[PDB]
């Protein structure tokens, strides 16, 4: 059984957690894992690590976000997207990469699970959006000073 399949989807549910609690999503997965049968503690585990990756930079995530947000808020409307776009960010670079157009659709697959269907396709686009906005956030490395 993939179970590492699980630990990915329930990486959105920490983040989501953040928005109403906003506290250590570490102590935050403990509660969920009890009602969740989740069972398998590798994937409760390895999802723990897989919300870490959204949690490197949170914060930047969402700024990531907001570059290409042509100006709009990532709150938009639905909830779970908000919280959602950050997992799927984290993938982006900040876990290396690997499939990064697959990985978000299953990761917005889960989403119209949970949340609205017509949220999804918001979602994986908004995704695309952070991708577009990494490539020119690359790098220019200035001078040290020159002054020559």
């Amino acid at each position: 059984m993939r179970y590492r399949k699980g630990a990915r989807d329930t990486a959105f549910l920490v983040l989501y957690r953040w928005d109403l609690r906003g506290e250590n999503p570490g102590e935050l997965f403990k509660e969920v894992v009890e009602e969740k049968n989740i069972k398998n503690k590798d994937a409760y585990e390895y999802a723990k690590k897989l919300v870490d990756t959204a949690v490197r930079h949170i914060e930047e995530i969402d700024s990531i976000i907001e570059k290409h947000l042509k100006g709009w808020s990532i709150d938009r409307l639905g909830y779970v997207e908000r919280n959602a776009l950050r997992l799927g960010v984290a993938e982006l670079i900040f876990l290396k990469s690997k499939e990064p157009g697959r990985v978000f659709i299953d990761i917005v697959d889960l989403v119209k699970k949970y949340a609205d269907e017509k949220a999804g396709k918001f979602v994986n686009g908004v995704l695309s959006a952070i991708y577009k906005a990494y490539i020119t956030s690359s790098k220019e490395e200035k001078p040290s000073l020159k002054s020559e």
